[PDB]
């Protein structure tokens, strides 16, 4: 009769996402001087520091410090009171930098890639993560435009929501249970915390039609959470992948985003067949839609391409995936082409690294941006 | 009609993994003296220095930096020309301690989250073929390295298989090996030519099933070339950093919840590993081909929400009725597992052993959420 499902996401000032957001704020301004940047920028952040390593290949004059003390006060860390001083803490600069046809140019490594699309919302995501990421973006936005100027930047939410499996299709029938842990200032009691979160938080992100009088909701339910961020624990990039691709939904290929170019096929893989799987279900030839694609190391044509609708498409997967390949071109040089992937500047990757890499309507996500496929007749 | 499949692992010296291993390193020492520890272990490692901190509530005396040195030793991180000095690196122990200060039928989650269970009965291991064989690649380059048939090895390096699969009415047949990939660290001397022939008679070969390689197969060993220092050296690591790798290598939904450091109080860990043995249970009870099983926990409640099986449309009885089998044999509650399952024991490198090459599809004894229950159908 019925499923669960759960999802979470962290908030901006999660040890984690905060590292992922530095390595692509390092990503943007490399590619602002110099769209040709080949970057690998891992961060990692303890109490006190923030480190940035790796190798970049680049033409750009980037001051790396600069970038991660900016990255770090803008989320919100501006004192050892919040769990990181961006001002006054430790920053070691530690990457390797030196200076330097599409068709052509090869997989950098094996492996393989996942899209998601699912019509059960209008962002074409699963609804636990479409609720789980737009929560912790919407903490983010009430505490910059001082809605609830007590909150600070750590945090998590979660969302389990109860489903029906209609022939292969997900239909959410209500949110069972919402989750939100948030940092905050000294001057709120829980009281007031609480309905803050269900005023200004919950009621403009959730639909009503998912909420009902049994939805639970547990609310900063592990007690005060004055300090958060790097203090007292530590982060490196690359470490919620889940939170950055489908909330768990589907098989997965392991690889990370933050910090890498587009040269990269953990990336441009994944953007190429999130953009394949959501135009098949918005076309109408799937209700839900997972797109595989598998590269070989120094080959620019993709070993296969593969779709599955999970019996939910209208005509049989084979004759879906000649509609994906006359559309698509998965060799990684034309896909960084053609998703414009090498501009970065005005915050291009460094907004992909919170609140999750896909359903964001946003024209900087250009892999968010369906193609309308027509079988021919 | 065939499709490609891909997984991976990284070696015991990678970094990340390292990570992994000190963790459960700690969890082991701290079960071993006191079963009732509560143990949330976290590893952070660069040049030089290793870090463990987290909460531990435990009457054990540990020595924890001395667990930290001989955990990085025993990995063969000996000297700095190898990535770390494990005898006189920077070890940091920012471990907060809680003094200790109930039925376990009544010992809820801890907090709100799910988990999935896979298995297939395309191996004897109950697991996909892609994961057995990367898990097993890397587990044979530390046996060679350690025994000295391999001798010139170091600790660091990641293994992948690609495998051609058909899709039989929902079960999941493989066809053969496309691609082979061996990173491996090395010592200072060894040639490549050595390398190459070495990895193909000693790991490739005893590893993988004849009858998935043929002439085609692709081979490549050390293609970005020179190895010789690895581990944390310029790099970084964190616990639980490496969750694909140590569930299913990319099969299934995933939950998301890491498991090393944590004591079987968790969910993300206890919970995991009873839906690993009901999955494998209905396999080897020939009730499905390939099964999933997610279980749901509310926070603070030891019943979970829900436990849910899709056969794939392998089922030889229908998916709820493999539920209810599920349901009277296995008990999910969080302190019912772990006395069902032993899992408050340690020492004896019971946890440091699942921290490489994978929690599951392990011939090893510890290993007890590996133990098929006969399932009977009525
Ligand atoms: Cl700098
Ligand atoms: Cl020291
Ligand atoms: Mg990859
Ligand atoms: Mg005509
Ligand atoms: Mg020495
Ligand atoms: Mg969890």
């Amino acid at each position: 009769e019925t499923f669960l499902f759960t999802s979470e996401s962290v908030n901006e000032g999660h040890p984690d996402k905060l590292c992922d957001q530095v390595s692509d704020a390092i990503l943007d301004a490399c590619l602002q001087q110099d769209p040709e940047s080949k970057v690998a920028c891992e961060t990692c952040t303890k109490t006190n520091m923030v480190m940035v390593f790796g190798e970049i290949t680049t033409k750009a004059t980037v001051n790396y410090e600069k970038i991660v003390r900016d990255t770090c006060r803008g989320i919100g860390f501006v004192s050892a009171d919040v769990g990181l001083d961006a001002d006054n803490c430790k920053v070691l600069v530690n990457i390797e930098q030196q200076s330097p046809k599409p068709e052509e140019i090869g997989a950098g490594d094996q492996g393989h890639m996942f899209g998601y699309a699912t019509d059960e919302t209008p962002e074409l995501m699963p609804l636990t993560h479409v609720l789980a990421t737009k929560l912790g973006a919407k903490l983010t936005e009430v505490r910059k435009n001082k809605t609830c100027a007590w909150l600070r930047p750590d945090g998590k939410t979660q969302v389990t929501v109860e489903y029906q499996n209609d022939n292969g299709a997900m239909v959410p029938i209500r949110v069972h249970t919402v989750l939100i842990s948030t940092q905050h200032d000294e001057t709120v009691t829980n009281e007031k915390i609480a309905a803050d979160l269900k005023e200004h938080v919950i009621k403009p992100v959730i639909p009503a039609k998912y909420l009902d009088d049994k939805t639970i909701f547990h609310l900063n339910p592990s007690g005060r959470f004055v300090i958060g961020g790097p203090h007292g624990d530590a982060g490196l990039t690359g470490r919620k992948i889940i939170i950055d691709t489908y909330g768990g939904w589907g098989a997965h290929g392991g690889g990370a985003f933050s910090g890498k170019d587009p040269t990269k096929v953990d990336r441009s893989g994944a953007y190429i067949v999130r953009q394949a799987a959501k135009s098949v279900v918005a076309s109408g030839l799937a209700r839900r839609c997972i797109v595989q694609v598998s590269y070989a190391i120094g080959v620019p044509e993709p070993l296969s391409v593969f779709v599955d609708t999970y019996k939910t498409g209208k005509i049989p997967d084979k004759d879906i995936l000649v509609l994906i390949k006359e559309h698509f071109d998965f060799r990684p040089g034309m896909i960084s082409n053609n998703l414009d992937l090498k501009r970065g500047g005005n915050f291009r990757y460094q907004k992909t690294a919170a609140y999750g890499h896909f359903g964001r309507d946003d024209p900087d996500f250009t892999w968010e941006t369906v193609k309308i496929l027509k079988p021919k007749a």
